[PDB]
């Protein structure tokens, strides 16, 4: 096909003409070696006064440090240019994938993703500058080795292009009429294995009935039948090779023969025949090798389109309207309704929930009823289907991605935490506006400053994955003080294990109790102590809540909310 | 090798002494036409002698069909012995695997056990000639290709065998330090390859934090990072091949050099340069090939193992040779438990049932498990755990094993037909004693005359696949037909059938019911209409035998059996 990649190829055009120049010596230098064999067995060996013997071995070494030097130019300029647009075209794909819709993420996977920038994205220019050092260096071997055989004897050169074809289809159809041959008897042998498997499968039938010494006399006859069929397709292939050698060993013997006749001979010498037939078995090798660069080309090029499809998708929905600097106000939901993009049945079906300001309320669908899903769709992480959700007395669909998600933090047991310093993890994103001093403000209302305080260099060392490896206590610490330090008003807690690992379990909970002081709360409560103490307790019922009421007034009546006390307990 | 093969092979010594002869004969074809390079380059293409290029071409010719002679004769008589030695390996498995217990058949191996007779007992011939063909041929090969060599010039055909192996251990000992870098190189393309992973998972703390443009400022580090780090392997190992090139063109240089000094060290004439430097080419190829000989003579005698454990296997518990000629008794089951080999839930527990002589009993049960299981034993398909069987007033240990199967009959909707003419498919392993007019008889009472006497030739038409072909009532009442035939005084019923076609079912239960006059029933029970009729009724449901008694009178208990009819209504 024909593509748009060119114009990231196209700044880097100086390493494609420097890798096409020191390349096209590299076989220049080659078919110049073979032709020392013509000064060589023709007047270096047969006569006296060998000079030809000492002023050669200068030739053959000095073609070889070329050869070599000429092979590591081509291979040095071509992969700066197969490496520097394996770079911007990564860098492309991750920026990129960094604004798509979250629920494209699932449905993919991160493993297989990583396969589309470091597996499927230098197949791009593994195989099509693959097919550019095969149609320049082994189509100017071909171009060499036709301008040599016929410099040196065109008599003896043109009968090798005129044999050529001719032995080349007498070679296909011997070779086609005895690879058809060879299948209508394999289906043949298709019809005695399977007369094997017939006799095989009532073995029940062989004992039960007393036919022992029948069935045996019976594999005596279709096993003496797939033997005189299985040595008939070996002499249908034992007979395939002697007469595609004998038809190309005819054509090695009136070659031999046109050079006797007094006008097509003259003196063809010791040397000029071992330079007109062994360029013959060396420009074979290249003619094989150039039939596949539209079979590689659309083999590395079909890749620039499976990488072109994820460069082109649709990015999430911007229908932005207002920003909003603060909400200080009260989230309210009404008769939303929506299902995740790769099911079918609905998740969670017609909801009205309100957040009131300076408030808490909890979710409990400890069985699985989709409780985490009122957390995503705050966030516009995964985008409503019908309904309206209201933030400050207006939708969130009319507001900017960038500034709804500013006034958002989702504290929960797992956080991502970068691989960067502790002093941008605990700021990460505006380490610009916020100063040291107010992260180790932050640190120490978190009550996190012990674990900071115990690392080698303190605010600066290596937090992340391949660095101190915190444990999975200490992460969630770190995350109540990045979002204690950035201040967003609203907070959708997880909370969703409840660990019993004290001490450092009393700090979060002391921890997270510090930070719903303002700063209106979500939880998605599992643990039993937090759901008490919330304003209104509500719990999902399937996919739409039933029982709404406080702690007191949802336990006298039995519902569910009871039992799930009693599941607690 | 243990090589407890050759038994097999010694009396076939006829072929492979033929493809000895007749192959080092096509390995000494190779040898004389490359001594056909000497005259030529020498003493008739480089001078007015126009005498070697015409009884030349013609010796080709006699060289290259004597070369397809011998390596066609001696590709028929190595796979004539190599079939031979196959097809009776292909008669001790299937003379094996036909008397050994049923449990060996049933999951352990279902189809992939004909891959024992066609795939694994072809190729222990197919690597085990193929490593004899490529010894004697290319192990010959290397004795003219040595004699050649060193017969035509002894001078310098000392200066490449001593001159060799000082290339071979550079060569590897450059090859080696170049692959031991790039595979210490290559674990920093994954310490970077993770990094790059370890941003691709936190997208959702991506975009909630806000930071876009940090994680695409990063990759813009970590990706300028993977190019650097992938060009060097391609700089480490494009260094390899020019290096281990001059390596080897240094010793060309140097042989030819040598050639230089006349102070008696070499006198060569042109040819002798060409038959001594191309044997040396065509040297490699069966050096290459004769490494390969102990890694396929372990290929194809090492899947020679996995056919000597089929064989020499465990066959089936003939223990005791009791003789018993009709069972005028009744089989008395009792206290009986029993499991399946591969399992270790019982599948049946004690169980005491009675077959009294001209009668009949249903095991019904229809759950799915515990009644298939009470049918297999009477025949020792399966052996028991604890308990006795009894038949006849003695143990079915006591009785030989072929006396006692053919004293049952399973009749069965699935039955196997064999693929022969009807004749014998009705008279199963006892054509002798049994003559055509009693099959013709038997034919009729079944009433499976109509069917028969429908078919071209009658009671010779091929009645199996790959034949004829039946409907299932067809075979139903063959089997039928066949069970009256043979006047096996025992019969089990499956009865798993559950058909409503008419005209067809109407036979098969008419000849069913005409079956059950003498010949003591045990009947699987899906149907109701034999439940209806009979003697005694017997129900199991996980090896527990919870009711017995009539149609009527264990219907006025409830229990299961006036369950049993609310199941059908
Ligand atoms: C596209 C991108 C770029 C690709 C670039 C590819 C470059 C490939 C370059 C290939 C070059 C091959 C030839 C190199 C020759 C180098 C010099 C050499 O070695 O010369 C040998 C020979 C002189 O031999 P000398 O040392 O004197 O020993 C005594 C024998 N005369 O020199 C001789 O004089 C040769 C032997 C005598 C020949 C006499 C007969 C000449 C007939 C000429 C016919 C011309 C063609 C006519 C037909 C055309 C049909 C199309
Ligand atoms: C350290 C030891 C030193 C020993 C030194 C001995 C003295 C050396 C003296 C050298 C003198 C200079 C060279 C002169 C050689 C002249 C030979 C010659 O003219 O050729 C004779 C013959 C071929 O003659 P042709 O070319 O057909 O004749 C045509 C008409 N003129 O020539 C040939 O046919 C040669 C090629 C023979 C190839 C034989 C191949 C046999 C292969 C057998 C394989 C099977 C063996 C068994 C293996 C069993 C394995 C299980």
């Amino acid at each position: 096909t024909f593509r748009r990649l060119w114009p990231t190829i196209a700044p880097f055009k100086a390493g494609l003409i420097v890798a096409g120049v020191a390349l096209i010596l590299n076989a220049a230098s080659d078919t110049f070696m073979l032709s020392l064999l013509k000064p060589l067995l023709d007047d270096g060996f047969g006569k006296t006064d060998r000079s030809v013997l000492v002023w050669m071995p200068l030739v053959v070494i000095g073609l070889m440090i070329l050869r070599g030097i000429t092979s590591y130019v081509s291979s040095y300029c071509i992969s700066w240019v197969s490496g520097k647009v394996v770079m911007t075209m990564r860098r492309r794909l991750f920026g990129h994938m960094m604004g798509m819709p979250v629920s494209f993420f699932d449905k993919q996977s991160t493993g297989t993703l990583l396969s589309r920038i470091t597996y499927d994205s230098e197949q791009v220019a593994s195989s099509s500058s693959g097919a550019l050092i095969t149609v320049v260096r082994e189509g100017a071997s071909i171009i060499g080795l036709f301008i040599m055989m016929f410099y040196y004897s065109w008599q003896l050169s043109i009968i090798l292009i005129v044999l050529a074809p001719i032995v080349s289809i007498a070679i296909r159809v011997v070779s086609k009429r005895f690879r058809n041959i060879s299948k209508n008897m394999q289906n043949t042998m298709g019809q005695v294995t399977t007369s094997a498997e017939q006799m095989l499968k009532g073995h029940k039938e062989v004992l039960i009935f007393g036919g022992q010494e029948v069935e045996t006399k019976r594999f005596d006859k279709v096993s003496n039948r797939m033997r005189l069929q299985g040595m008939k397709m070996v002499s249908a292939s034992s007979i395939s090779d002697p007469i595609i050698q004998l038809i190309a060993s005819l054509a090695l013997a009136f070659v031999l023969y046109a050079a006797s006749f007094p006008s097509v001979m003259d003196s063809l010498t010791a040397g000029t025949i071992t330079v007109v037939f062994s360029s013959m078995i060396a420009l074979m090798r290249p003619l094989k090798s150039l039939t596949n660069v539209n079979a590689q080309f659309q083999r590395g090029m079909a890749a620039c389109q499976t990488l072109f499809t994820i460069l082109d998708s649709e990015q999430e929905k911007d229908e932005g309207k207002r920003v909003i600097e603060r909400a200080t106000g009260d989230v309210e939901f009404r008769n939303v309704t929506f299902t995740y993009p790769g099911r079918d049945v609905p998740a969670l079906r017609n909801i009205n929930l309100k957040i009131p300001a300076g408030k808490t309320v909890a979710l409990v669908g400890r069985s699985g009823s989709g409780k985490s899903t009122i957390a995503s769709l705050i966030t516009r992480f995964y985008d409503i289907d019908e309904g309206e959700i209201l933030m400050d007395g207006h939708d969130l669909r009319e507001y900017t991605l960038a500034s709804l998600r500013n006034q958002v933090a989702l504290v929960s047991q797992n956080v991502h935490l970068f691989n960067d310093t502790v002093a941008n993890n605990i700021a990460y994103a505006r380490t610009e506006q916020y100063s040291r001093e107010q992260i180790e403000e932050a640190a120490r209302m978190a009550y996190a400053m012990d674990f900071i305080n115990k690392m080698d260099n303190g605010l600066d060392t290596v937090i992340g994955e391949n660095g101190v490896l915190l444990s999975g206590g200490q992460r969630q610490r770190i995350a109540i003080a990045r979002a204690l330090l950035r201040d967003s008003p609203i907070l959708i807690l997880d909370e969703a294990t409840s660990a019993l690992d004290t001490e450092s379990e009393r700090a979060i909970q002391a921890a997270l109790d510090e930070l719903q002081k303002n700063r209106t709360s979500l939880v998605i409560a599992h643990r039993l102590s937090t759901i008490e103490k919330a304003d209104e307790i509500v719990v999902v019922e399937d996919g739409v809540i039933v029982e709404r009421g406080t702690h007191n007034d949802l336990l006298e009546h039995r519902g569910v909310y009871a039992q799930l006390h009693k599941m607690q307990f």
